[PDB]
DNA sequence: TCGCCCTCTGCTGGTTAAAG
DNA sequence: ACTTTAACCAGCAGAGGGCG
């Protein structure tokens, strides 16, 4: 057990623990020769090389297109050919969304506080909600 | 042990198609 | 028949954890 003192993290290897402290820090320790991406730890400048060389090491089986990330591959095959995913559902509004980052941009483009207000297209009342505004507008 | 590799997570911007 | 808009999607970067 080697505890963050700023967090709730731990781990039972000190490196982790380091490694975990330069979340804190900003120190990125491994750099792109290329451009000027830099990484908290080795794993991430790897990943991110492959874009640099063009390698792409996942192929979907079903439809052979290619890519660079597994994770990306894995959401392609989850939903371009598979039925029945379980869906998102905003909980306030009636919205069904498919991908869980996408009800995300969703929660913060349409429920979330305008300061600035914004004023309906066709009347002069003011709101602070996108969603309100469209429902108002319409 | 820790470099290596896995996984789960989450934002961005281009595309697309639907609403009004 | 045109604008506006927001979900869909590939792409890329965030982190935590197992193990040879
Ligand atoms: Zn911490
Ligand atoms: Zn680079
Ligand atoms: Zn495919
Ligand atoms: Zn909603
Ligand atoms: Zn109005």
């Amino acid at each position: 057990p080697f505890k963050c003192s700023m967090c709730d993290y731990a781990s039972v290897e000190v490196s982790k623990l380091k490694r975990h402290i330069r979340s804190h820090t900003g120190e990125r320790p491994f750099q792109c020769s290329l451009c000027s991406y830099a990484s908290r730890d080795t794993y991430k400048l790897k990943r991110h090389m492959r874009t640099h060389s063009g390698e792409k090491p996942y192929e979907c089986y079903i439809c052979h297109a290619r890519f660079t990330q597994s994770g990306t591959m894995k959401m392609h095959i989850l939903q371009k050919h598979t039925e029945n995913v379980a869906k998102f559902h905003c909980p306030h509004c009636d919205t069904v969304i498919a991908r869980k980052s996408d009800l995300g941009v969703h929660l913060r483009k349409q429920h979330s506080y305008i300061e600035q207000g914004k004023k309906c297209r066709y009347c002069d009342a003011v709101f602070h909600e996108r969603y309100a505004l469209i429902q108002h507008q319409k």
